[PDB]
């Protein structure tokens, strides 16, 4: 693997939840958020309606959103993609939901070792991703911006968005 000298998440690949791989430079253009899910936690409901309601009302101008399961964070997403395909669309999702992946590890996805080594991918303490629900920004020519953490509800990232609709 080759992804410590990647300049940008659009020189990734990723199988969306239907097992079909997606060639992420499909984003070039587009500002997106980059999160991390799971089913059976506290603050799944929260952050599923605010990433909802925030792809209702910036779909429009370019913002997409992609959505990785992970299982690694209090083993609270152990359903099969098919089952968390079906989660995701009792919240109404119309974002883009991907296959289920490892975050943290030698088995991480090589887009979210990529992530985490960005300048402005350190987390407050260090890289590693410390539990559900954390989120990348991402600009229009894939490059890392910001992280928020689990504890951040996806409005708070509504302030920051309209600097990368330039
Ligand atoms: C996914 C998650 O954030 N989470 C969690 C929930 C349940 C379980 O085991 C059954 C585990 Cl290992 C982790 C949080 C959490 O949701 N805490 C809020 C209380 C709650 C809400 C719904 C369901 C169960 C618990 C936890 C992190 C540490 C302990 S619980």
């Amino acid at each position: 693997d080759d992804w410590r000298c990647a300049r940008s998440m659009h020189e990734f690949s990723a199988k969306d939840i239907d097992g079909h791989m997606v060639n992420l430079d499909k984003y070039r253009g587009f500002v997106c958020i980059v999160t991390n899910v799971a089913s059976q936690x506290g603050k799944t409901e929260v952050n599923y309606t605010q990433l909802v309601d925030l792809h209702a009302r910036y779909a429009e101008s370019g913002l997409r959103i992609l959505a990785f399961p992970c299982n690694q964070f209090g083993k609270q997403e152990p359903g099969s993609n098919e089952e968390i395909k079906e989660f995701a669309a009792g919240y109404n999702v119309k974002f883009d939901m991907f296959s289920k992946i490892c975050v943290n590890g030698d088995d991480a996805h090589p887009l979210w070792k990529w992530m985490k080594i960005q300048p402005k991918g350190k987390g407050i303490l260090g890289n590693a991703i410390k539990w559900n629900f954390t989120k990348f920004l991402i600009d229009k020519n894939g490059c890392v911006v910001k992280r928020y953490g689990p504890m951040e509800e996806p409005l708070v990232i509504e302030k920051d968005l309209p600097h990368y609709f330039h």
